[PDB]
């Protein structure tokens, strides 16, 4: 099945998921000089005060921190978005080395990692229906660079030993995703896709300009996870990123001058 190896990685996905070569695939390179300021975008509204985290799961390609999405508790609105989008999970993509790991790039620069906060449009009732719509999802993407530790990440890092291998989960209640956000909500936005199979073209991407800093020790713990299940040959979960895809007939808009 699909993965991030030589024989099953991004360059192979199109065989099972032909939409991999589609018109609105993600990630993309953000060419900061060609993005255009769009004065009519609104400020984003990230309303995470009532968020209810439930669980953390190693799904074999990343780890997901899952939320209760059965009410409007942690929602994204505004910006480019019409309506209300509920947080369902967040996860990261990261590298084997500090010089790669992000999915989006900025003027071809790769960050050490990228956080994706995944939200679905409440007008479609559930996640599974939302991913079949062109405006079904809103993903907030946040770059990670290595430097100072991110205090609000530490609780995530410290549970990773309990979910080392594929299929393991752990209770993960009372985690506050506000502690993963940078100071500024300045962003770029464009229409795109899921970055993992099935690669559905259902996402309004909102990529923050300001990275967060995490420590070497924090990213090193990400790199101790495994792609494999327990009792299978160990393969470190690193380099779980899809590279930049062609922009095609899209324009990236900026919320800021
Ligand atoms: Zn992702």
């Amino acid at each position: 099945h699909w993965g991030y190896g030589k024989h099953n990685g991004p360059e192979h996905w199109h065989k099972d998921f032909p939409i991999a070569k589609g018109e609105r695939q993600s990630p993309v390179d953000i060419d900061t000089h060609t993005a255009k300021y769009d004065p009519s975008l609104k400020p984003l509204s990230v309303s995470y005060d009532q968020a209810t985290s439930l669980r953390i799961l190693n799904n074999g390609h990343a780890f997901n921190v899952e939320f209760d999405d059965s009410q409007d508790k942690a929602v994204l609105k505004g910006g480019p978005l019409d309506g209300t989008y509920r947080l369902i999970q967040f996860h990261f993509h990261w590298g084997s080395l500090d010089g790669q790991g992000s999915e989006h790039t900025v003027d071809k620069k790769k960050y050490a990692a990228e956080l994706h906060l995944v939200h679905w449009n409440t007008k479609y009732g559930d996640f599974g229906k939302a991913v079949q719509q062109p405006d079904g999802l809103a993903v907030l993407g946040i770059f990670l660079k290595v430097g100072s530790a991110k205090p609000g990440l530490q609780k995530v890092v410290d549970v990773l030993d309990s979910i080392k291998t594929k299929g393991k989960s752990a209770d993960f209640t009372n985690f506050d995703p506000r502690g993963l956000l940078p100071e500024s909500l300045d962003y770029w936005t464009y229409p795109g896709s899921l970055t993992t199979p099935p690669l559905l073209e259902c996402v309004t991407w909102i990529v923050l300009k300001e990275p967060i800093s995490v420590s070497s020790e924090q990213v090193l713990k990400f790199r101790k996870l495994n792609f494999n299940g327990e009792g299978e040959p160990e393969e470190l979960m690193v380099d779980n990123w899809r590279p930049a895809q062609p922009l095609k007939n899209r324009q990236i808009k900026a919320s800021f001058k």
